[PDB]
């Protein structure tokens, strides 16, 4: 059982714990055989161990990330928008993706894809 | 192939048609296959007959249809946030959806995918 706001707070989670470099937190919202397509178009990382390298990856550089509207949830599924910033050697950079999460019946995600391009990519000078 | 402004200008076109009234220009933008999932878990409306007879309901009551953010678009397949707002019955509503379309190699649409719940349809007026 999925109900929108279950569905919501999971989003909030995500996010709280990709600010905080929770690893373990991340991926303990997902399936043990969730799925991974970050960005769109890219091979698929499938099951917690490619999952946690993903991530493990991700996270090297401390995020900052926030949800810029309301969190869309209906039967089993979420989408989102949100900003990641980071600064890469006075080099700060700002990615303003789509998330779509599918769940499962336990409420675990179980798959991922996260919808951005170079249309997406902003950062400054 | 399928280029972010191509996708961009997709999306642009079909909230003017969508503005306008305009069913044929929005018939115009599928695939002979496409499909149409609105809302997301809802049964899918397949083929150029089952997504007009459904853009032609969903037009009875005249749209104002607008982006509220940049369009995310990649590797054929474009996501975007707006708002859909009407009235009927002396009451405004708001509907927030995140759409996800997925292209051809001929630059049309295939797929179509509405994503809201209850939560995102707000009587704002
Ligand atoms: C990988 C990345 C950091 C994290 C991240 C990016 C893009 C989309 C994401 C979507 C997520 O749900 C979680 C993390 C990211 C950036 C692409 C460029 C970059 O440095
Ligand atoms: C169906 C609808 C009119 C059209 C419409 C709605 C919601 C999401 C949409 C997404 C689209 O991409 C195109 C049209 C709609 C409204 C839901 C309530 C309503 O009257």
């Amino acid at each position: 059982m999925n109900t929108p706001e279950h569905m919501t707070a999971v989003v909030q989670r995500y996010v709280a714990a990709l600010n905080a470099g929770d690893l373990d937190g991340i991926v303990a919202l997902f399936a043990d055989d969730a799925t991974v397509e970050n960005p769109v178009g890219s091979e698929p990382r499938s099951g917690t161990a490619a999952i946690r390298e993903f991530y493990a990856n991700s996270l090297k550089l401390p995020l900052a990330v926030e949800l810029t509207q309301e969190v869309r949830a209906v039967a089993n599924e979420a989408a989102f928008a949100f900003i990641v910033s980071f600064e890469y050697q006075g080099r700060k950079t700002v990615v303003a993706p789509i998330d779509h999460f599918r769940f499962n019946g336990a409420g675990k995600v179980v798959s991922m894809r996260a919808l951005f391009g170079e249309k997406n990519i902003h950062a400054g000078a």
